[PDB]
C-alpha cells in the first residue's frame, strides 16, 4: 500500500555543482537538526501509520530524506528545482492536515526557517 519513494538517482541527466546547490546541501538541509525534523525526514508511511488516504490525495509526496539524497547524488541541475521539492513537501502537509494540527505548526516553523536561509542563497555563476 506505500508507494515507490521518489526517485534520488538518474545517471541519464547531467550533474553539476553550483555555490547554490552546495548552499541547499550545507546549509539549508542541514539546518535536519531541527526539533520538528522527524516526521519530514523520510517519505510518509501511509501503512505503519494506517493512513489509506494520505495517497490518494498527496500524489506529488516528497520529504527532506530524498531531497538530501537527490543532493547528494547531484540530481538537481538547477537549485530551484530543489526548492521546488521543499516547498512541495510543505503543501502536501497543508493540504493533507489542518490548520493549528500539531504537524502544520511543525511544518510552518520548518518552512519559516527554510524561508530565512533561501533569502540568503548565495550568487548564481
Ligand atoms: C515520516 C516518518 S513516519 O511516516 O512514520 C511519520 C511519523 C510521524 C509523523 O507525524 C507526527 C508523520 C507525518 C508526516 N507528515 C508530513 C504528515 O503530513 C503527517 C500527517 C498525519 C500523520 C498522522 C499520524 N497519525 N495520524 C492519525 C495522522 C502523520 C504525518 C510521519
Amino acid at each position: 500500500m506505500n508507494p515507490p519513494p521518489p526517485e534520488t538517482s538518474n545517471p541519464n541527466k547531467p550533474k553539476r555543482q553550483t555555490n547554490q546547490l552546495q548552499y541547499l546541501l550545507r546549509v539549508v538541509l542541514k539546518t535536519w537538526k531541527h526539533q520538528f525534523a522527524w516526521p519530514f525526514q523520510q517519505p510518509v508511511d501511509a501503512v505503519k501509520l494506517n493512513l489509506p488516504d494520505y495517497y490518494k490525495i498527496i500524489k506529488t509526496p516528497m520529504d527532506m530524506g530524498t531531497i538530501k539524497k537527490r543532493l547528494e547524488n547531484n540530481y538537481y541541475w538547477n537549485a530551484q528545482e530543489c526548492i521546488q521539492d521543499f516547498n512541495t513537501m510543505f503543501t502536501n502537509c497543508y493540504i493533507y492536515n489542518k490548520p493549528g494540527d500539531d504537524i502544520v505548526l511543525m511544518a510552518e516553523a520548518l518552512e519559516k526557517l527554510f524561508l530565512q536561509k533561501i533569502n540568503e542563497l548565495p550568487t548564481e555563476e
